[PDB]
């Protein structure tokens, strides 16, 4: 018998743990910011017909540069954000995880650093470390929003190669205004990745509007996993100056996007009008969930996303388990006193709110 | 409009070029070692029916550890190679490319070295460089087979962290015997990755037979892209001791494999006997094609896979263009004097041979 210690693993990986956010198939899943609506019957029918069409070519490598997908992503972005862009501005990969991985390979890596404003996305420091990019954590303010004075101070001092700005922020829910983003971009010496995973849930404009002004610095990261109700298709993308697409083509694995993934994403995008109608339903439930939590006595952080950050427990993890014992799976992001609940369909939110009503009395 | 030089791209990527065969819409495509047979109607019908079933779950993240897929991959390997394995021995990713990338992340990387036997697969050094692993090229012999005295000498001298052995080799087609593989393993200090992408095309035993004997050293890399007739699905995997699965779980992107990828590979696996029946036809066609090339007066390296390496042109790129002009797309693998043709269906091979006969008279 042998174990991992008997293998020539890289030393810095010793004692590490695999990213392991709970993935459980329970009845009430409010833990991964997934859109709670199953894909529409129309979408599914289209998907089934498309697979029937393209299945006979699955012996061949897919189209390497995903041109058709990128055309449709650029058409979406043009309509969605109002900024005219073409496939030359767009690059797709297997989720934002791989998008970001590729950007880190090309613009981070050994000898370089990435700066983020914590608490933010769990994956950013994980991907940074995974690409041998040093991660600098700069703390957000007491209200969980970016503290601009410290932000600009620290960027000036450290000259980071990459700066992450997540807006709306996961886990806190707040939008960093475009004027603040410009301020960040102007002190940034290398590139700035604006992670717009939740943009569709905010009325506020996309950082894509800033791309004309900062071609050499700005990349806008997006995904189909959240508002677009397609996390299982693993499709993330960025919008930037065409030079950046040339950049990532040097590091991307050839044929990194399969034929079914490209075709599935295309089908999804041509059903966007109906699907994105879920964003409106979710925003109404968010307002209701947040209101009710406040009414109960919870400290609720205002949000422009599909989730709510709320506290203040003495032990968030015990609180988290207490929700789970009542069939409600939310998220413990390892921030003292707080948990993140994803907005579900009404009946899931009712179950979460019923659990939360009972749990506040426990004083956990 | 800006230049790549205006972006802060890492310096080693400066003046580099993107990898990949030209995507040319020709009648006879014999450039990427794809199985030329379309997926069977039985497989396609199963796929479509399965998509109809799972598509309703696509708003959720896919099963992260790909347990079902790995179960079926283990079943396939057990039957195919005669070595009893389970899912604990199997790991799947988006192509062999991602599999090798992940192995290089965990066992190669900054400060470490990979060693290969050139000419072999183009992506081994490319992936090495992309993961900041130093690549050591050791020349194969005049017969394009591994020169074992030179191989063992250089492994002892260099003490490389990773050794690549591709068998059958791409682009030359030769099998390195398991006895020679064993000798390499015994001098190799770190890990040995046996790239068995074309294993199914040879009756010779798989290196999976050596796994029980060298558990801390050996990983057998495999794919569904070639004999398994499923390159469009981008599914590669490895067979190894379960400690290796623990290792790559520290470096893989979570949810790296999509719901559709997983489900489609599962469908493909349960149609394996029918699909892999095509190997017989292709192995006999290879012999026909290679024999006719020698009749014509070409220099052919003996192959045991679905392609044939041949020469000796004064300018093989010009020879490549002549084939293209006659409607036949083969591969210029960057080796002076030689080109690599994939074995197609009989009518495709006939066209390749017709063109090859005109071209030899041109003395290119």
């Amino acid at each position: 018998k042998i174990t991992l210690s008997d293998l020539p693993l890289r030393e810095e990986l010793r004692g590490e743990h695999a990213y392991g956010a709970p993935q459980l198939n329970v009845d009430i899943r409010l833990n991964t910011n997934e859109n709670p609506y199953p894909p529409s019957e129309a979408l599914v029918a289209d998907l089934v017909a498309t697979v029937d069409k393209i299945a006979t070519e699955l012996n061949r490598y897919p189209e390497r540069d995903a041109v058709e997908l990128r055309d449709e992503l650029a058409a979406y972005i043009t309509k969605q954000t109002g900024v005219a862009v073409t496939r030359d501005n767009l690059w797709a990969a297997n989720g934002s995880n791989e998008i970001l991985q590729q950007l880190l390979q090309a613009f981070g890596g050994p000898g370089r650093t990435a700066l983020g404003f914590q608490p933010s996305y769990s994956m950013h420091p994980i991907l940074a470390k995974g690409t041998h990019t040093e991660f600098i954590a700069v703390s957000r303010g007491a209200d969980f929003r970016i503290d601009m004075d410290v932000a600009l101070e620290e960027i000036r001092a450290k000259q980071p190669d990459i700066v992450f700005v997540t807006t709306p922020n996961n886990p806190t829910g707040d939008v960093t205004s475009l004027d603040d983003v410009e301020r960040i971009i102007n002190v940034a010496p290398g590139i700035v990745i604006v992670d717009e995973a939740y943009a569709e849930f905010s009325p506020s404009p996309s950082a894509t509007t800033l791309l004309e002004k900062y071609p050499t610095k700005l990349v806008v990261s997006r995904t189909m996993s959240k508002a677009f109700d397609f996390a299982g298709g693993r499709l993330g993308y960025f919008v930037a100056n065409p030079a950046f697409i040339d950049a990532v083509m040097l590091v991307r694995l050839p044929y990194h996007l399969s034929a079914l993934s490209q075709a599935a994403a295309i089908v999804a995008l041509r059903h966007s009008a109906d699907t994105l109608g879920t964003v409106e339903k979710l925003s109404v439930e968010r307002v209701r969930v947040a209101a009710r939590l406040e009414e109960l006595g919870y400290a609720v952080v205002p949000s422009e996303s599909n989730f709510v950050f709320f506290g203040d427990f003495s032990d968030q993890h015990a609180a988290w388990q207490a929700f789970l014992d009542r069939g409600v799976l939310i998220r413990d992001v390892g921030i003292a006193g707080h948990l993140r609940t994803t907005i579900g369909v009404p009946e899931e939110n009712d179950a979460f709110l019923d659990a939360a009503a009972e749990i506040i009395k426990l004083n956990l």
